[PDB]
């Protein structure tokens, strides 16, 4: 197994996957690494299994169809993995905790959003459809773009949104287009 956490790339108290060489801090894994379970399989392995069990799940999908899916166990897991993929980028630190807004010439968003709030919402099963999760994720970056206006810091929002959107298209097998 790896000697650093797959998500934050630091050593520490790590839990090892039994079916692949990845390792995780307890609360870096999503969901948090389970108390017992021997063997234990990580979220990467659990997602791979879903695909292997239903090869046709990788055929192209319409985003509109994906968004209306109810959050049954498999869709719950996929949103958890997509969240984890965002945390895997070091630039997610800017969007992780609750923001505050006091900049000359800007006003804060009407509905603030951040990754830890989405993490909690997933953990507490507050989303009934994929759309709920995706809307809050996209709101994070849209709030950032609107607030930081012409400051070059706006680009961090563009960058992390691109990681989100690429991983969304991959995980939910969205039909490729030009
Ligand atoms: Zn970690
Ligand atoms: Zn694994
Ligand atoms: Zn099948």
């Amino acid at each position: 197994n790896s000697n650093i956490c797959e998500v934050c790339n630091k050593w520490g108290r790590l839990f090892c996957c039994d079916t692949c060489p990845r390792s995780f801090h307890e609360h870096c894994h999503i969901p948090s690494v389970e108390a017992n379970k021997n063997p234990w399989s990580c979220i990467f392995c659990r997602i791979k299994t879903i695909q292997e069990r239903c090869p046709e799940s990788q055929s192209g999908h319409q985003e509109s169809e994906v968004l209306m899916r109810q959050m049954l166990p498999e869709e719950q897991l996929k949103c958890e993995f997509l969240l984890l993929k965002v945390y895997c980028d070091s630039k997610s630190c800017f969007f992780a905790s609750e923001p505050y807004y006091n900049r000359e010439g800007s006003q804060g968003p009407q509905k603030p959003m951040w990754l830890n709030k989405v993490k909690t919402s997933l953990n507490e099963q507050m989303y009934t459809r994929v759309e709920g999760f995706v809307q809050d994720m996209r709101l994070i970056f849209h709030n950032h773009k609107e607030f930081y206006r012409e400051d070059k810091f706006t680009r961090l929002g563009i960058q992390v949104q691109d990681i989100f959107e690429k991983n969304f298209r991959n995980i939910f097998a969205i039909q490729e287009t030009s």
